[PDB]
């Protein structure tokens, strides 16, 4: 139950502060120029927003490696 990044892909919970939690699809879509990011959640937890812990992804066909053209990339 650790929505924010989960919510990068999955229209429900618009929040995003500091790091962005763009940890996902936005992140995997230009950084590792994948086709798309997993957002899922990491289920062990149920935290309410400001979730430190959620940056989890799978960059699904991820063409490239770790990349800096992008501001968004600058993590």
């Amino acid at each position: 139950g650790c929505f924010e990044d989960w919510s990068r892909c999955s229209p429900s919970t618009a929040s995003a502060t500091g790091v962005l939690w763009r940890s996902c699809d936005s992140y995997c879509k230009v950084c590792f120029k994948a086709d798309r990011g997993e957002c899922y959640d990491s289920p062990s937890l149920n935290c309410p927003h400001r979730l430190p812990n959620n940056k989890q992804c799978r960059c699904i066909n991820a063409r490239t490696a770790k990349d800096n053209r992008n501001p968004t990339c600058w993590a």
